[PDB]
């Protein structure tokens, strides 16, 4: 019954909140849909956010990728019962070279990821830092693209960078999807008053992209790391006001919220 | 530029946001006050040619003509405002450079091979790597007298030294890693006066748990004063914060020690 759509969080540059949007929107998403996370990160940092680990003989997304298994087989069960995994773990840079080979790497995991269509209302994909195989694969198989970038002049040349792999990729027909948006990352605020240094950045990002969605920013803040390091949701720390950059993107996805 | 023994100095995190760039620039900078400093971006991304002040102009051959044997080495490098710092600056188009590593085979002694020629003109050379494993990032380690690691004091930073060990340990079993690691330095340590934050401490004791053998540096401190110094350009001791520059300090002082003695 299922027509799902896979959103993939992508920026080049190292830290730019990437994997913490990733675990906040899907858990966000799960609230009332089902919810397939993918780790596509070698360093495999969402697959241990999310409590899971990867026992020795156990098929991850290498071997889904690889096509030595079914994508049912690489697909685990989370605590959440509207929550599921394709873990990853260090192997995974192996893929690197898998995709290469193939000659059409930017579409193999779209090409994999397709037979779970209609078991899960939306897919999350965290993405590696890098021009990569791997990186240029996830943004393939997207519908919809989120762009996390620091407000600062690194993550404006992360936004840039990334934008010219996706334009790169719809010229040659591997990415068919839509771009929904840039969430700025550590945007810091001086109690009311925002940083001139973080108000520069996201005033540039609009220049550089200006027919993008600016969601609202991932404040800097130790908030994030303490709820994402007790396996919970910024509301349910008590800080809703954080949680606001991926209640914006839900809705953004014409998600509409549950009411009492 | 004129000739005047060069130890080059690779930082390598595989990783994202794990302070190599940070590292790198105030190494380089506090280096510099007694030592002629190479700098090479070696990142497609290019923070680091940006944070020292370059600005790579249409047709100048930067690290990518240079590790395509396109130009002499010497024709890479240019000056920064400090006369003691030079850098090989990156931009763009270095991504380029994957490609050429990978056909030729021996990628991961290629850019130790092509800075050679420099060994006469500077004292240390400061090479910035990017994240991920890719030939990049290979050869930035197979180039190192010595390799220091930053990692984030926490559960990720603990990964990434221990995925960053895997290919120094590959690269120096098949002898393209040659130097030695000069240690670790613990990023984004989060302490409150003397309370040092539950989860900085545990990811500080679980490095030293994977590495015993390896050199803790002192902990570059979760702090904004290191984002304002990189943003203006300067030293953390010449915004006034000498004390935030301890890990840096700490790693002269073991370079130091390493000085030839008869
Ligand atoms: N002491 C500090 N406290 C908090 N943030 C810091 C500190 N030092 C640097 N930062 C910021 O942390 C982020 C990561 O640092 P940096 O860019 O040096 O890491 P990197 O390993 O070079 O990243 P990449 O993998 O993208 O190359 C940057 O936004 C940087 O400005
Ligand atoms: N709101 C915030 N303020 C400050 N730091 C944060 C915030 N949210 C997350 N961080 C920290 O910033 C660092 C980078 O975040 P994250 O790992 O999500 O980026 P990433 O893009 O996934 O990195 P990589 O490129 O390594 O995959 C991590 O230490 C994370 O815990
Ligand atoms: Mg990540
Ligand atoms: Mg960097």
């Amino acid at each position: 019954g299922s027509h799902m759509k896979t959103l993939v969080i992508a920026s080049l540059s190292g830290g730019q909140g990437k994997t913490t949007t990733a675990f906040f929107l899907g858990k966000l998403l799960s609230q009332s849909a089902k919810v397939l996370f993918i780790d596509a990160a070698p360093q495999s940092n969402l697959t241990f956010f999310l409590g899971h680990e990867v026992e020795p003989s156990a098929p991850t997304l290498l071997e889904l990728i690889k096509d030595m298994v079914e994508p049912a087989d690489a697909v685990y069960s989370l605590a959440n019962s509207n929550q599921f995994l394709i873990p990853s773990d260090d192997g995974l840079s192996n893929a690197q070279e898998y995709l290469a080979s193939s000659g059409m790497g930017a579409v193999v995991l779209k090409a994999r990821l397709k037979p779970l269509s209609e078991y899960f209302d939306y897919c999350i994909i965290d993405s590696p830092p890098a021009r990569t195989q791997i990186s240029i694969a996830t943004i393939g198989a997207a519908d919809q693209l989120l762009i996390p970038a620091e407000a600062s002049t690194k993550g404006v040349n992360s936004l840039i960078r990334t934008l010219e792999i996706v334009q790169s990729l719809e010229k040659l027909g591997a990415f068919t999807g839509s771009i929904l948006g840039v969430i700025p990352f550590r945007d810091k605020w001086f109690g009311l008053s925002q940083s001139k240094d973080s108000a520069g950045a996201i005033a540039a990002m609009k220049e550089v992209a200006p027919q993008l969605r600016i969601f609202p920013s991932i404040l800097e803040s130790e908030r994030y790391k303490q709820a994402l390091n007790q396996g919970i949701l910024l509301s349910e720390l008590g800080y809703p006001d954080l949680e606001k950059p991926f209640e914006g993107v839900k809705e953004a996805l014409g998600i509409k919220q549950l009411v009492q």
